[PDB]
């Protein structure tokens, strides 16, 4: 299809079009990307991701068209610790993507340790909400919590300082305009606190024509819940001239 | 997802979200439901269907909601014969639906001979454009080409006279309003000739909560091509009160 849209105001337990990977699962009308105990508390060493089953036609070589897309979602992070880790990310990747071996902790379940910073060995665009930046284990991170745009590397091409608020939902809008090639990210808390980060990228040189979209999250030694509360997505192929 | 939408203005050969069954395949940017030889001419004894891969949430028992949906599509039929057969149908059925054994010809690839008219043995709602009505083989049909609404039986709950026009595209809009429980069908030819038929049906008592949607066509002894040219579909769960 030239156009595709879907919306999950909430996540009922009965799902048919979601691909669950790792520890991801539905809990109380929300997607818990990372594992939690029976009490609902976060645990260490866990990775989980979800992808929508239908493939998205990002670009078409034969017609010279590139899709514009918009992804709106909200999530909350909760943790008994003040330094919860590791973060959640919205990502776009080839349809057969699976959790890379050893991609836990700071790699957010998106990159393999050996090639995490090799831009020619990966095919992924992600928007990360990174809460852990210890320079001993996350050597690629700026020294503060941040939102980042990742293009084939865990080392963000662009970041903006961000504030982690335990238990508060963050509303996010990610948009891509093929006319300008700008990938824009706008995140806001209910009180109006806003964060913005943008980057120009030619999706045609990074990802294949058909892709799958979803979310990934992980916790290494430090932990926190990564709760996806709602998600809507829309994409439409347009003539880029 | 509570809401799902997709649009195929045309059907390029590179498809990823369509389930092809029987002889259905893409040719010349359109879906040829029934088999055609090397010259593109229709052949006898063929059946084919396509379904969109993502499942549609038709209704939700826990929230008492039912989907409002709209399916817009266009197709054309062509045959050297004076009596092209057998017809094409838009249908909604359980996710695991497959072509029934012996469902060829007048059964349109939707029903099995033994239970074709047994309503308690089927789970399918379809809108058929039936061009073959020989009273000796298709005993259930009115004696003329027609548009019919089928609910768990090949014997339409309702039919309206229709004119088959060789090589001309018919644009169809099928809508379901959960408030009134009305399934409306409006079809038009490019010269403004219009056909309308409506039926009140509670989809909750006919189909499961999750279903797949698609098209089916067949040709028995007599034949014609059944070409699906475009298709857009949208569904959204709504409160019924
Ligand atoms: O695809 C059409 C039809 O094919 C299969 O039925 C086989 C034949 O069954 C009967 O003999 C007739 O209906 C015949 O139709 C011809 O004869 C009719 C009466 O002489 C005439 O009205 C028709 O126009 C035609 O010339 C069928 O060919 C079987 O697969 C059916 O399900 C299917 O609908
Ligand atoms: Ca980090
Ligand atoms: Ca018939
Ligand atoms: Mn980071
Ligand atoms: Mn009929």
């Amino acid at each position: 299809q030239d156009s595709l849209s879907f919306g999950f105001p909430t996540f009922p337990s009965d799902q048919k079009n979601l691909i669950f990977q790792g520890d991801a699962q539905i809990k109380n009308n929300a997607v818990q990307l990372t594992k939690t105990d029976s009490n609902g508390n976060p645990v260490a060493s866990t990775v989980g991701r979800i992808l929508f089953s239908a493939q998205v036609h990002l670009w078409e070589k034969s017609s010279s068209r590139v899709a514009n897309f918009q992804s709106q979602f909200s999530f909350s992070l909760k943790s008994p610790l003040s330094n919860g880790a590791d973060g959640i990310a919205f990502f776009i990747a080839p349809p057969d993507t699976t959790i890379p071996s050893g991609s836990g902790g700071g790699l957010l379940g998106l990159f393999a340790p050996g090639t995490a910073q090799n831009t020619s060995a990966n095919q992924v665009i992600a928007v990360e909400f990174d809460t852990f930046y210890a320079q001993d284990s996350n050597t690629w991170d700026p020294n503060y919590p941040h939102i980042g745009i990742d293009v084939n590397s865990i080392r963000s091409v662009k970041t903006v300082k961000w504030d982690r608020r335990d238990g508060q939902s963050l509303n996010v809008l990610v948009t891509f305009n093929p006319s300008t090639r700008n990938l824009d990210v706008v995140a806001t808390y209910s009180d109006g606190t806003r964060y913005e980060v943008s980057y120009e990228v030619d999706v045609r040189s990074v990802l294949p024509e058909w892709v799958r979209v979803g979310f990934s999250a992980a916790s290494g030694e430090q932990y926190q819940t990564h709760t996806l509360e709602s998600w809507s997505f829309t994409s439409t192929l347009l003539y880029t001239a």
